[PDB]
């Protein structure tokens, strides 16, 4: 029902085949939920700045979602720019970032 | 094509429309950055409290977006969740929040 884990490795593997296979993307930046990067598409120093940054930037935005009310639990928060695209999916083990081009 | 535009306040007209169009959508929240909701499919509190706590977290999403460097500057803000789905993109003088169901 509600998405608390599941079988994840396997989950994983599909939904970073299909975020290779999401045409546009530039670098992929799959980290595990403390910010460490697994796959990269992205350069090293690149993805350093970014994952952790963002995992902060993450805790602010869980931060702010239920500032309103435990209504709202956050799900993805994709970040689209002029330059490029940054999609951030907050999983319970993972996070699914992807630096696409600014092609929905 | 970024200085010469074909609309500006048309443009609201074109996308209020359009994001009418798009099915799932359970409350427009369209406001100005100055923290006024101009229409919404939204209960008036309800619109209260997302458009100025948001335009606030939206101040943040700058801070942050050009915290890396300033290669970016915030396009979409897009923010998906459980309950629904808020999706915010910061204009030249508005905000196009629209909440959402977040289907897949």
């Amino acid at each position: 029902g509600h998405h608390h884990h599941h079988h994840l490795e396997a989950e994983v593997e599909e939904t970073l085949k299909r975020l290779q296979s999401q045409k546009g993307v530039q670098g992929i930046i799959v980290v595990n939920t403390e910010g460490i990067p697994i796959k990269s598409t992205m350069d090293n120093p690149t993805t350093t700045q970014y994952a952790n940054l963002m995992h902060n930037f993450i805790l602010k935005a869980r931060s702010t979602v239920r500032e309103i009310d435990p209504q709202n639990d956050l799900t993805f928060l994709r970040i689209r720019s002029k330059k490029n695209e940054i999609m951030v999916a907050p999983d319970k083990d993972y996070f699914l970032i992807v630096i696409q081009n600014p092609t929905e």
